[PDB]
């Protein structure tokens, strides 16, 4: 299928070249070759896109990103450069590339008023956001966006109308956790097994951030970060425990993934899940996404392009439900292959 | 859930009691409230309707109905009085009740015309046509509607732009006595009546009747009468062997689906099966429906009111689709 | 997965030149290139299992076969022919392959002793048969084996113990005259081949096969020929209403399922519907299989192989059912 | 169906306050062993539970002495408290995971001197001065221990633990309704599960059998990524274990239905980890038998995928009557 619209899609600064190739060679093998994938905007990234049938892909700061300064004033201008650096390095291609704000999330006015400035100037889709932003004076406290203080920030999302990307981050817990987690092969992307954004997504939900902005619209990744495996039993956890003790959010978890939530692809290239979340999201609710460079074009759309399934969902997933929702430009798909 | 839609309710003429209390004592375990219930219009069924969810079923004339009837004659004039009998029945409710024409297929332009006339005067929201007309001297000739000279018969059909709900019915003669009669309990739900619409949609789809007639919209009950369990094999058989041998049918089994083609749950309550359909189907083209009342509503309503699966495609299946398919007003109930 | 385990195979006889030739028109593009795999036994039929993981094929006729052949003397000497002949051209591969009797099934008795004759001298799988035997002088009559006239034939084949695997077969006479010869696209693997299997199938259910034979194993292609489609449906009805009104088989449909039925993936590489019969099934009653030469071994086995389910159904479906079912001793790869 | 197999189902000791709707039933029912327990047992068609120790148990407690003294405590009183009822109540060892040498020992004691079906364990064994630290067990000082769960041949299960505190994190958790069981949605049972797997104890322990609750912890929702990252990522990066994931999942693991009782969920299962390997279980008392037991009595599914998951899988791997 042609056209395809992909949005976990992640960049670095050329600038953290070494610090990012670093990285790469403790990820995946050939690090030369994704340290310049996710460092290039406009060359083998759209060669990928043509190659593969994708006609458009949202960009995203890479996780940590922002999310891993806990000094305020040294986030926020990583998120200034990084907008504006991004912006910048698209703009010849708004038929093939949008981007996400980054953000510092210290500040809920501060936030908003980034995602407002580049939202409003660099017509950016949205925030991608890596889970909590670490803070504290050496780093070792982090903040919640569920607070009624970010409300201002949840209104300002919802008056752009633009989508929340709440990506995974590297949990900051024990010496002994981490260590073991790295000689243990399970830490780091694209799995991020260890991610606490399934949970931070419930506290959401649960601390009513979706009754008091019911046009908010937050994406997951990795096809929910397994929340619809769990439907049924956080459907128990709301309606026949913790509300009869006192937990007041208005509408069932059902009637808040029909509303507010979305799922991507992202590094989930499984039939079979994929199947299983037509029951438990629907179609209408679910996103194609790669997870380049981590994952590569070629895995992602080789395995949807084959998808057998009926016409409709699978043009709806592959890019009809992207192509409203981040409002795509008409004939986007006329620039590809 | 409130407000669901269900499009495969049957009704049968009070003066038809005697045959119609005789031929239930076959599918039914108490043959009296099966035509004490297939014969009320709007006591019994709406009091069901009120206390299992369901805002709004689009009533039809049971099967066989007319396509039992071999003289044409004879045929069209038990099909007007079927349609003038049905329209004037449920005149009093129409936020809670609607109605499928019941057509004579002895005659093309024949049907085209009773098929607009009820449409027109009524507002009929389709026809429910159950499977091929008996015909011949002993109506052991069947007609199917996918041969050419039923093209001006569908032309009417997109003319008005309402659906055709393709409905099984009973085999009989020869048909009936070489393959059936010996092992009849699977006459019926069973078996035979998915084995005869699949024969006649798939008929309808190799045949080009959705190629010359792309509007056109048909339903089918009983979750596709087997058609999605093999979408994949009919797909790999018609695209990579048939298509290449001269099969000239336009779209793939798959596009005919997403365009021409509507299952409902009629008769059918089983959710592993649904869930395999949002796969092969997909949501936006599944209908609630009951098939009362060979089925009882509390079975149908317990089973859809209980789906555990995302509230977008619960709303779609049990109502929004039928609402948008069907055009009907914006009812919200008790 | 290497060790593969394929059993609805076919072969033709290499002397029928005019039946493969046209039989291979209707089911492939390249017309030759069938010929040639449905004629091989030893050559490229290996290569192709050496190629794709595949270490034990159980070989069968070619349909129609004999169940096409309405004279009962030629019938039973062409089925005389064929197992000879199969027992000789697999005899140098007996760790790669294997063979179902082929049988004529116009007499019980006459079947009977066919099946314990190649079943006992030449360690034949079991029996393969193209649904209804073809009779009549002018072989417009199908033979149907739910009767109990054919009690001492199922009894000898769970004597045997060795399972029956009941295969589809074109549509003939009246039947194919009425129903399938004007949209004869369908005819085959797109939805004649299932309908009659079904059919039957349920007709052994139905008619008791099943209750008077319960050690009897029947095996049944393309995943169960829309069976399982309806196992809700057709557990509602044979429960719920037939049984009350009449129909006496002792189990439901699901505990027919668990104890005297098989499904297989030939020539159905559909992973949704596999899904979804994992679930109204069970690994446990699911065989690999491609339809080799219909199929080809690569779509059957890059699709198998390729298979994101657990680990311990993979090995059931792919070869351990098979292994332990037919009793097939420690042959290549298993 | 009649005579299921429950064994997530926990006790507590009598010594040992409210914490759920409805609060009295619940403190009751988990002492409770011989009275209310198996009145629900008769009720429900449960023929036979394995009892466990009440999370988090002896992994909460990181003095080893007084670790094991209330292991062996729990132990010494349990199954005395099923004595008579050995047709009907089973029992996992407590186990203090201090010590691997110790805990083998105790592992075998009990089921040596008490027919116990395995061991129950909550997650990893809190450890050090004031419990800041955590015993993992995957390490190569740990095969004497799972050498002696293989001699003895009995399963162990990784259950659910209370997760590391961060004191902001517990707050705010303890503020949002996401805490505690049984949900327990920060379980870590996931993260070192695979560690089992990636640190080769099932490819030095080939016959270990591990079992995990509530369907797995989500792991046959993430088996694709999972098979992917080891088979595409990190075993050409030069991961080493043996086998891929499904294999392990099919020679070494197993899933319960305990707290999660999802018919399209269990469908899911059955593709993802399949009928021989998911055992039914209920989370008594955190859950009651009769949501567990009316949701299993009326799945519509195989007949004999129903009775393996209901009762004949743990028959065979517990060596039941
Ligand atoms: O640990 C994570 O979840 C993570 C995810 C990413 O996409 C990039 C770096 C990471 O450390
Ligand atoms: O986040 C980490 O500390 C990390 C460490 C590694 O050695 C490899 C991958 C990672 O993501
Ligand atoms: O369900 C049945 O047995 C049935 C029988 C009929 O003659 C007509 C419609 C039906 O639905
Ligand atoms: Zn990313
Ligand atoms: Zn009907």
């Amino acid at each position: 299928m042609l056209g395809k619209v992909a949005l976990e899609e992640a960049f670095a600064l050329p600038r953290h070249k070494e610090r990012t190739r670093w990285w790469a060679g403790l990820f995946a093998i050939d690090p030369d070759k994704h340290a310049a994938e996710i460092n290039d905007i406009t060359e083998q990234r759209i060669k990928y896109m043509n190659e593969h049938g994708v006609g458009y892909t949202i960009l995203s700061y890479t996780a940590p990103g922002v999310q891993d300064v806990w000094d305020p004033k040294e986030a926020q201008a990583l998120a200034v450069e990084v907008n504006d650096y991004i912006a910048d390095a698209i703009k010849a291609h708004p038929d093939r590339l949008g981007a996400f704000a980054t953000l510092s999330m210290h500040d809920p006015k501060e936030a908003a008023e980034e995602l407002r400035r580049v939202v409003t100037k660099y017509g950016f889709k949205g925030a991608l956001v890596n889970d909590t932003q670490r803070a504290g004076a050496d780093g070792d406290d982090m903040i919640f966006y569920d607070g009624p203080e970010w409300d201002v920030f949840w209104s300002t999302v919802t008056d752009l109308d633009v989508p929340f990307y709440l990506h995974p981050r590297n949990p900051t817990g024990s010496i002994h956790e981490k260590l073991w987690a790295k000689r243990s092969w399970l830490i780091g992307p694209p799995l991020s097994f260890a991610q606490g954004v399934s949970l931070h997504a419930l506290g959401m939900v649960t601390n009513g951030v979706f009754d008091r902005h019911p046009k908010l619209q937050i994406v997951l990744g990795h096809l929910g970060e397994h929340i619809p495996f769990d439907m049924w039993r956080i459907n128990h956890w709301f309606e026949d425990i913790k509300k009869p003790l006192g937990l007041s959010c208005k509408l069932t978890i059902r009637e808040y993934f029909a509303r507010n939530l979305w799922i991507t692809t992202s590094g989930h290239f499984s039939t079979s899940t994929l199947q299983f979340c037509l029951g438990e999201v629907g179609a209408d609710r679910i996103l194609f996404s790669i997870d380049y460079p981590f994952e590569n074009f070629s895995d992602a759309c080789t395995w949807y392009d084959g998808l057998a399934i009926n016409d409709v969902d699978k043009r709806k997933i592959g890019k009809d439900n992207a192509k409203k929702l981040f409002k795509l430009p008409q004939f986007y798909q006329s620039e590809d292959h």
